[PDB]
């Protein structure tokens, strides 16, 4: 119940064109600009374990977080050259800020994974289900 | 059984400027003033414990209950500062007033929780999924 | 597969405004007067006890029935006096002629709940999720 | 895989005012007369016992039939007083040819319930949830 | 993967007047002619087993598939005669072509079921909930 | 996460008639060429094995990844002859490129099925559920 404070700088409007787009199916053929495109896949819920505690029958609560790349340079059904060849530091940039970035965190780990997070392509443009775990 | 005794007080008319509005997805746009914007989650439910009693197969139903921040001042896509740094007092005063304020109660322990109840943000203004007990 | 013989007189037209309204989510705002307002939740089931019996595998069947209170008389986004409180005493009758006034009865039980029964407010007026169990 | 060459008798056009109805919600208003009105709710299934034999996978299967009881007549929101009472030798008529007659039957039971198949009213004017087991 | 090549044959334009119409709710009141109607009902699935092998994590995957059976010749609300006493001849017509009529098949058992089929009627014209197995 | 580097080849612009169809129900009546028509089915999960590491909570996730076949040609409603039988040659094409021709993987076993995936045909002209693993 504090990571606004980091949030804030986490976001940092990623688009230069994309304006009031409330942006977290995709378009892949009229979109202004390459936007962050964060993605919700669900939630990790357990008891029974060091997560449970006392009082208020609360425990660490694990959350899902994914996000959604769109990009369209130099990837326009030619081929997959320039799509994830130019994301990767994006991606590293994407996963190391949104993620694994937290204030000073006691029972908030922020999990973050730089790799493991298998994406799979479809509809003939781009696509991208990212596999992340947020924990909190 | 008997909440509204202090619901009645609970319940305040938080919002100044929005009449009528039947608070309880956002718009994050045009919305008149920062209401209370109540949320519901689920229901937790169990037998076979203290919570179960004799006749009328009843138990302590566990009850879920969370809320929606609209503040979108000082907090309009441009930083995480006003948003929540404002709302800490204001949700104290939400936590404490709806919940955990109860009437004279014997099986009904309307559950507090002033920590451990994490929120995300999403839509690029402002996102709140809190995650509060009820009990009754 | 007897309860018609007294539920004709469990129903006694307690609208004296309300014509035709096929009453059994509510307005709040123009209800022409505070009927029964009857809901329904689920069913309960099981078997392998003293329910179930020999041929037909029938077994007495758990079942739920629930009510709506539409009163909106004294609490009128005042305060919750006169809502319930006045209720009281139509919420016990109602919940002795309508449950627990059952025909003569060998493995119907007709459970009634007089207590245990929570209900929590929402959209600014007034909720009643009320629960009690029919077994029949 | 028998049961047409009694349920040519079965079925006898109880309505007589009803013409191409296609009978199996309720209007309970404008329905010119009083039809079966059968109704499905789902189906039981199980192996690993005498159910299950050799070859083809196949099981005693676990029929659901139900039926909606339709009159209106002496019962129009003034008591119970005819709607059931006459329907009595109705039901017995419905569940005595629906079901528990069938052709030389083996492998299909084709159960029928006399009795424990309660009913419980609601929008007003009549309601029937029958339960009835089928088995085939 | 294989199964085509018997197919080719399985299907030969059952319908004479029905030309184009994508067969697998039913009319009942404007069919051309009596044409299969197939139906698809669900799959079975199972594995630790002789079903599962080693590399390529696949299992002799159980297939559901099921028919419906239009003829409205003779039973035309009058009786149960000619529906399926004629049907019977043509019910194992199908249920021999369909299925039961299989190619060299080594792990494609193509399971058919010549009995333990039960069908139930509704809509007061005609219903065939066939159940019968694929395998494959 | 790193196939685009191969996806990049394993796509190659299959339809030379289709332009912009979004490829990845079916028309089969108005289809320009025979496109790869590629389908999804679901996701494979599990952990308490070798699948799961430890930091990251991540684990080999099973991914499920299906075609649809779309030819009609040779095959008009006539027989099944030319729809599979030339489809053979192809189908093993789109197995072995699509799948099973992964970059250097480490914990990425892209999983590929030459055999063992059944079809069945349905709607008249052509159905091919087909079942592949992807692992990845």
């Amino acid at each position: 119940f504090l990571e606004p404070l980091l949030i804030e700088r986490i976001r940092s409007e990623v688009p230069g064109l994309a304006i009031v787009s409330g942006v977290p199916t995709l378009s892949e053929q009229d979109q202004p600009a390459p936007s962050a495109y964060v993605v919700y896949l669900g939630d990790e819920t357990g008891t029974g374990a060091d997560h449970q505690g006392g009082q208020r029958a609360i425990q660490t609560v694990g959350q899902q977080w994914a996000v959604v790349l769109v990009v369209h340079y130099a990837d326009s059904s030619n081929s997959g050259e320039g799509a994830r060849r130019e994301a990767g530091p994006l991606l590293g940039r994407l996963v190391k800020a949104l993620t694994g970035w937290a204030p000073a965190i006691d029972v908030a780990p922020l999990a973050r994974s730089a790799r493991q997070s298998p994406a799979t392509y479809a509809s003939g443009y781009l696509y991208f289900p990212l596999v992340f775990t947020a924990r909190f």
